[PDB]
């Protein structure tokens, strides 16, 4: 029956409401009660505020008028306004101080989730303020989740006149007994129950929800912690540099602030980081999701040499050039983990911070071929594998629904054994045709990579494991250096092949290495435990890289 | 007979030279003349200052390094150094302190310009400092000027080494007396003459152009003032967004900063910003250069309603919620610039600072249809004109060059009068088939233009002149209202359809309005003075935006 869900900005998804400004100020300052509410409801639905709230004046040229209004509330009650009583003050305290707030949020998602409508219905005014851009913020955060945004000032109508229902109404193309509209103000819910719709007065959040619960017969409280936002590939800003000429770079761009670099690894695409793109934008940074060489929308040259590390980089150099970009932050996780160190290494002066998921930083061995020292450790055996030109091609590219449905598991999860593969003849030899899909990831999620790796397959991306010899000569000249740059390493207990311990080393080469560490976390860490992830970065890179 | 050009960056490219800080530094310090350039040297091919530029050892690695250089050469010289005695101190120092010489980069421009080949070629380090930056951003506004960029420490050669000059060689593809090489260190020049190239020991920057000037034959001293650095289309970051289904916004993207979104006039194109583009990445902001709905690779509906400004706006914002900004600096021209105050009235959250080039700000006349008032200025005839559907298409279709031709000309280039065009039948009737190409634009810019015109034609582009009642009707919602945000408006002297005089009144809406006043200049205000745009664009950024 319901299908529609309506919620007021004020004192319903953001807290504390700025009304209740007007209270406490009255209180802090031992004014009349009710002094403050007068003035800015004036003269009703000719007054000051309303017309604010239709957009036919903005916040700056209301300041004053409301000034006047307090002026002769307290001539009138026969009382001294303070020294150095300031509205433009009250105002701007005030509105930097609502939050979100997240129960609120989180209910909206969820009723989102299992299929209503949902929109925000508020009175609001057109901000000119110096200090407007932490609201310009704030409803960047709360609209992206919502169908629709109705704001009293762009359509020149106001609550609890009737119209704006009924323009919410013909916006949702739905009829009142399938909403229900959340306000913390009553006669703002009056209209609405007028026309029948489900109406919710918004005292203390908890049992707002819990009505909301009942009404819905949706579970909304006490529900299970969510997982970060993700990304709608088709509302991402996409981005093309030709690095040179028979090279064009892909990337997904979101935020502004310090620029910050996600590099994916084998075999993966910018989607890899969907859960960590919006948390990091959020958090006041520009991040530039890429299509490595060889994946996705970034072109694939067939050639082996094509993707040796050194071009790998300069070419990543080059993209900062072409982009206008002095710095950036290099994060990379497993090959993209392996790359950034060796931007860390042979470009100091364009990584502003370097970060690795997985993937340790561990020096080339110049008295042992890298190809020798891969058969001392029988867990790398499938590096072996992929030197062929071919033969990982082939399986690989057989079925692109079984191999990612096949390679993205958690670690109690996992389908194929990374023993005896060249002996077996293959990664999948003893997998099942038709694998259950992992808890991490949706069906979609999977044919979005499908869809991917039907532009170039899996030439270019196996190529990065066909240049061992070139990178170990090419290593061998760092070897002198250290990483003296800030540097963070984050281990993922249940990665079988890129072990914890295989970092212990890490401090000899880059002595203020920071660390943290994700416990029952597999190989695929953004998807695996992407909250940790993005608290671990996001708490690393205000610290280092701010 | 020579062919290519070949600068060091220390002391030819960037003054003042870091060496010159161990002479003033001794000097400064009161302590043997010489000392630290010993030290500096101390070992010679296998000291810690060649590991330095070999790429062996980072800048934080060496500066301990010298200061036990430094202490050996004062004990055996039996002197003390100071008290707080700091290599990084003097390294930051000079570091920060050495910037471009722009006699010596304007003569590298002229000699790309008449078809050598340029290379920077330099022994520098790789550098790790907290600081690194300022040296990252001095490299990148260098190097895009030049085909090749030769780091000792990324190559592993060092002057004077007689190999990185044959690497040189190998670099240009070109033979050694084909070869200016200058240098402000005599020994580098020295392996540069045994192979026969031509060598110039800069010591002043006039001199060594004077050599330079008699040795190429190319004017380079005493020349005229340059343009500004330009675009190159396809060495642009090219972004994608798609702000509803049945449309994308194509813009191109350079630099990092405050967002500063650049909208274009009719009928023209992102490409219209090329000359502000460079200049406003390098003074610190981060230039989104749209094209604009209905033009070039942005989306284009047939349909009249989809380029009112009310829905160019919404979509304008949109493009700021799916990138991720919660404000950006609007920049307009022409009828860019008509539709940027609408966004600062409208939206003013959304706007960090407006500025608009020639056009002025004007309020809808509540007692006056538009149309009827357009009548009132003759020299609006030409949007009478591009009334009827289908009409303007034809003319504007015919001939894509003769078109750019004809439109694009300084003031005192014009070839068609704005008088009387519904009455003559067109806006070329009486204009040549061939016209001449103007001061302000070559052959190539003219064919970009054609080429962008070729995907949509002119139905978009018109389409915009179409609204006019709707666009009132929308514009009187704005009437009680003033522009209080940040505010530029930029009159050019000899634009005869947007004249100054029409801007005289803006101060009564906008009354914190700054201005800005361009002589001798045409319409075309971008490219007939870019230099002086540029000027009065980052003054304004700086102290309004910033
Ligand atoms: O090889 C490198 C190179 C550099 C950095 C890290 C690694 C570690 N690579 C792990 C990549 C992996 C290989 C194979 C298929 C699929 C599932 C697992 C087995 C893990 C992806
Ligand atoms: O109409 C508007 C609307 C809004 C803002 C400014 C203007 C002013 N538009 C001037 C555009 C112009 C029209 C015509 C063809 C070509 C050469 C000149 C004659 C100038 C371009
Ligand atoms: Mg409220
Ligand atoms: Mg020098």
């Amino acid at each position: 029956t319901l299908r529609a869900a309506v919620f007021d900005l004020d004192g319903v998804l953001a807290l504390p409401a700025v009304f209740g400004v007007l209270g406490r100020t009255e209180e802090a300052l031992a004014l009349p009660r009710g002094l403050l509410n007068d003035a800015f409801q004036k003269g009703g639905p000719e007054g000051a505020t309303t017309r604010l709230m239709k957009g036919e004046i903005t916040l700056s040229q209301w300041i004053p008028l409301m000034e006047e209004n307090c002026r002769k509330c307290s001539e009138t009650a026969k009382v001294c306004l303070p020294k150095n009583f300031s509205i433009k003050e009250i105002f701007d305290k005030a509105i930097s101080a609502r939050k979100i707030n997240r129960p609120m949020l989180q209910a909206a998602l969820m009723l989102r989730k299992k299929g209503f409508t949902t929109a925000i219905l508020t009175n609001t005014w057109l901000d000119d303020r110096a200090e407007r851009d932490g609201l310009a913020q704030l409803m960047c955060e709360l609209k992206m989740h919502f169908d629709f945004l109705i704001e009293s000032c762009q359509v020149g109508m106001v609550k609890p006149e009737p119209q704006i229902y009924k323009f919410l109404l013909d916006t949702l193309k739905a009829s009142p007994s399938e909403v229900v509209f959340l306000d913390d103000i009553g006669a703002n819910l009056k209209p609405a129950r007028d026309l029948g719709m489900v109406t919710i007065l918004v005292q203390d959040t908890d049992t707002a929800l819990k009505e909301l619960e009942k009404v819905t017969g949706i579970q909304l409280l006490n529900t299970p912690a969510p997982l970060p936002t993700s990304c709608n590939p088709s509302d991402m800003s996409h981005g093309y540099v030709t690095v040179k000429p028979r090279v064009r770079l892909h990337f997904v761009e979101l935020g502004s602030g310090p620029a910050v670099c996600l590099c994916h690894g084998f075999p993966e695409s910018w989607y890899s980081w969907r859960y960590q793109i919006p948390a990091l934008a959020q958090a006041g940074y520009r991040v530039l999701a890429m299509d490595m060489k060889g994946y996705g929308e970034s072109s694939a040259p067939p050639e082996i040499e094509e993707y040796c590390m050194e071009v790998l980089c300069k070419e990543m150099v080059t993209f900062l050039d072409k982009l206008g970009l002095s710095q950036a932050v290099f994060i990379g996780h497993d090959w993209g983990g392996m790359l950034v160190w060796y931007m860390a290494l042979f470009y100091p002066e364009r990584v502003r911070a370097v970060a690795s998921l997985n993937t340790p930083f561990i020096p080339a061995n110049p008295n042992m071929s890298p190809l020798e020292s891969i058969k001392a450790n029988p867990v790398f055996d499938y590096q072996l594998y992929f030197q062929e030109p071919g033969v990982a091609e082939a399986e690989l590219e057989q079925n692109l629904s079984r191999t990612f449905k096949s390679l993205f598991r958690a670690s109690d999860e996992s389908v194929l054994s990374m023993h005896k593969v060249c002996e077996a003849g293959g990664l999948f030899v003893n997998s099942p045709e038709e694998p259950s899909l992992s808890r991490m990831v949706t069906e979609e999620e999977i044919q979005f990579y499908v869809q991917q790796f039907k532009k170039s397959g899996f030439r270019g991306p196996l190529n990065w494991y066909r240049n061992m010899e070139r990178n170990w000569k090419w290593a061998c000249k760092s070897l002198g250096r250290k990483i003296l740059i800030p540097a963070l390493m984050v281990t993922a207990e249940k990665d079988f092949v890129l072990v914890p311990q295989m970092s212990q080393h890490m401090e000899d080469w880059i002595p203020h290495l920071k660390r943290g560490h994700i416990e029952d976390c597999g190989h695929w860490t953004q998807m695996d435990k992407p909250t940790e992830v993005n608290q671990i970065l996001i708490k690393w890179l205000d610290s280092d890289a701010r």
